[PDB]
């Protein structure tokens, strides 16, 4: 469907990467990544608000929105390095990124793995380090975690929607003991569900462990936290990441010789960027004037 | 590297392996079986088989990859281990026994409780048994790789295989050999780190599935702060979801927390250990 | 017809009973005489222990039949998250000592061929007397194999359409998409298609390489090789295994020094106790009375 | 040692460096600037001066770049990140900061892998076309859509280095290697081995190198014109595993998914030619190369 703001697509080489633009093309570059299930509009309201100061690109991942859907292929190096292609081809300077959930793991991924001098600075909405691991080296794993709906859309979504079933998934999904899971949507219409498949087995970050990934960031890192907590019935962790992982992440970036912003804000949703883009804007304008 | 022990020794054809075993006590009273930890063998039971066989006939065997029992490359599984057992009670015990293990032999003895033959076993106590802990991907708490990994990564490098690397030296640096320990195929610890042990065996289908009463000794644990790594066989959340399991299974769940005792209470305090078997064995 | 809810099971031939193995229940039937010598038959995967049927009521002149549904089949437990060659093989173990109590004769087709080896080698002692591997899928059913085809390039792209269309238990059940892709054949409705993940996924064999269960054979086998040839399109195998694989299966059970039988069939469909009865009963006791 | 990585030598031409963000990587240069650029990947153990003897011929031709990997050579050991998809986005990466012109990609064993992984994945008109120098598609693969798996072929080697060699060479017990090895190597332990992260050997053996990266989307998404140098190849009688780089199978299904693609596929057979002809054979390889490339 169409959105607030016209689309583009680019040609990485193996994908076509689409993405909308906004804000004064000579203010500073900023790059939102969308969460899992989530595409560029994710960010509409967030973007009509930092195109005030900032040139703002919001992307659709590869599997996602219209960018390609590219089977077997997904994995966090390729989901990163297409953005590094997009900074590279689209944006040719340097730029903020802020990514939420899994495009906050993105986020990271780029600050430590991008190209020399491509980033400023990244800001991680709520990203669920170690907890998005099959085999995290701290914590929960994705199994007690976003795992139980990343199954369902597995089993009852399939592959490129080869399975369909939207109702046996909501059957399903209504039984849960996941809230995530408890909670056809527009952005799942656009949303390649082989994607949670590669998260629920383990094979999108098998070659990319988040502690060498956070041990290894080069820019400033804003981290905001949001809800989170531990299931009674079930154990399984509430919300991205928790406290615990939050720690490790911390010191293990701390330690790359970075400046790590850990901004808690334990009653905020997952998405923050569309529940509360305000409070959003203003935590990313102040922590992104500090920067260069 | 074997040497002689206080107990003879015998050997049984299980089939695939041939099963290395110590026996003790007298034919009239209650069949006992013990399984050793992981890099165990029998004779890890040497001191409890003394007191134990007053008033039970204890069997104490070796594993596969383990003591005089076969080494079985590529075949080191859960179910593998737990059928040799099955094979061993029905061709040696012959009777109903009462199961006795330590780590990997707690997971083993609660595995006999769900999946063994029907009336093979009479109940199954569970010495700071690694539920979940000792999974790749476990459906609750620490990993293996957040627990025992890091040990069973250096007995994967720098023991090897059957022993085909056997750097010793190398080991200690990363960390003479122990008795246990010559005895001990360390493919053991590769399908423990790589998860393969006990892919098609999740603990929680196991634990959801017991089918004799089940006492579950939980012993030193903790964590560690410079890592948040686990200490000891399993946390206080995993011996919680483990029991949750155990009780919907329907079984009679019996736990008792020894927060200073080592995992081989068996050895390091074997009266203590006696104590709480014959007592819960008692009851049975 | 929903395979799901397990309503879907018919009469056959034979009255059907029920053992509890421990951790599951195994239906099979029973036929012939029990003086005889027992003889033991593992269904092809989809395949209930009426697949035997009429090879049933052949072999009874002779001996005494036991026909199984395997785990996951027919009306035997399905058990989620436990398939496996080893529990399938144990869960037949436990049979031989609970139910025949004597030495049996084994006889698999296509995956019970594979486990009717895995009996050969790893079986208690004295279980066996030998075992009839009908067109076995040895190595071509491993993800990663020793020698030749994988489950990939062999039956793995119908397990993928049995995984994704039918899924585990039948939960999905999109019986329209799997035909796309490609009513319910009875034996497939009995069919719980977990089976099916846990071969193309590459984890029912894991801890079970076919190359070390093939070189610690301990009785006599009867390899029967039926029909088999390359799909020009693909290059993928067609039927159970390769030439290249059966002589390498052969080469490893002979020097685990047991007598090895190659009985190539390959005008023969791949369940020919079921297609030519006549011949596979015959190809069974000529050597079965040889043992 | 090489786990503490002080085992590098001088060579025919002097060593570069750029930064390529997560990794360095080392490389040398040779030929007039202003002629067609060329990228030399070297096999598996291989570092950049595996071409040094044809980097003398070709850059009377070409604008020749020899790279070392990561985990080989100078260039960053990356432990837990060893992938085709990390080591095919190094290289273009490299293409994009280094060379700044559409190259001519020629890679030998797994750099012949890459090559093609470079021709269905760089960016767009960074390739010009690429020579893939006995590379086993398929062959290297834990689980292949056709022919032999690493396990039958390439795989108990990869597997030794695995063991006795370990990660970053944290084993070091090449004593070992060479008795398992005269047990499934004739020089003392090669310099390109010392300059080698074993771990490259663990993610091919284990199947993870190329596990988001089958070889099947990787040919049939090819987009520049590809040569398919096929050496020797044959089967071991005794053991049935593959010898040589692919199968004829695997040479053909891999020209039916590149034809597939859409590109011009060109297929030279050289069945009496060591899988490293580039070192063994330098002027013969240079003869095939020189003719495709024009």
């Amino acid at each position: 469907v169409p959105h607030a703001y016209p689309e583009q697509q680019v040609d990485l080489g193996e994908i076509t990467m689409n993405y909308a633009e906004a804000g004064d093309p000579d203010r500073p570059a900023v790059l939102l990544i969308p969460e899992q299930t989530g595409s560029w509009w994710s960010y509409e309201e967030a973007m009509g608000l930092l195109s005030e100061h900032f040139h703002v690109y919001a992307v659709d991942l590869r599997g996602q929105g219209r960018s390609s859907w590219t089977p077997k292929r997904y994995s966090l190096d390729n989901f990163g390095n297409d953005l590094v292609r997009f900074i590279a081809l689209v944006v040719k300077r340097p730029v903020v990124v802020a990514g939420n959930s899994s495009g906050g793991v993105l986020a990271a991924w780029l600050s430590a793995y991008s190209m020399p001098g491509q980033l400023r600075g990244v800001l991680c909405e709520d990203p669920p380090f170690f907890a998005s691991e099959l085999v995290p080296a701290h914590g929960h794993s994705v199994r007690q975690g976003a795992g139980p709906v990343f199954e369902l859309f597995r089993t009852y979504l399939g592959d490129q929607w080869s399975v369909g079933d939207w109702e046996g998934f909501c059957r399903a999904a209504g039984a849960s003991a996941s809230p995530m899971a408890r909670s056809i949507p527009q952005h799942l219409q656009e949303y390649d569900p082989e994607w949670a498949r590669v998260f629920y087995e383990g094979t999108v970050g098998l070659s990319c462990p988040h502690e060498r990934m956070l041990g290894q960031v080069k820019t400033p890192v804003l981290l905001t936290h949001h809800m989170r907590g531990i299931d009674p019935e079930t154990g399984n962790l509430l919300g991205a990441l928790s406290d615990e992982q939050a720690l490790r992440a911390r010191r293990l970036m701390d330690s790359a010789g970075v400046t790590v912003d850990y901004e808690s804000v334990p009653d905020a949703s997952y998405m923050m960027h569309q529940s509360a883009p305000a409070r959003y804007v203003e935590i990313f304008t102040r922590w992104a004037a500090a920067l260069a």
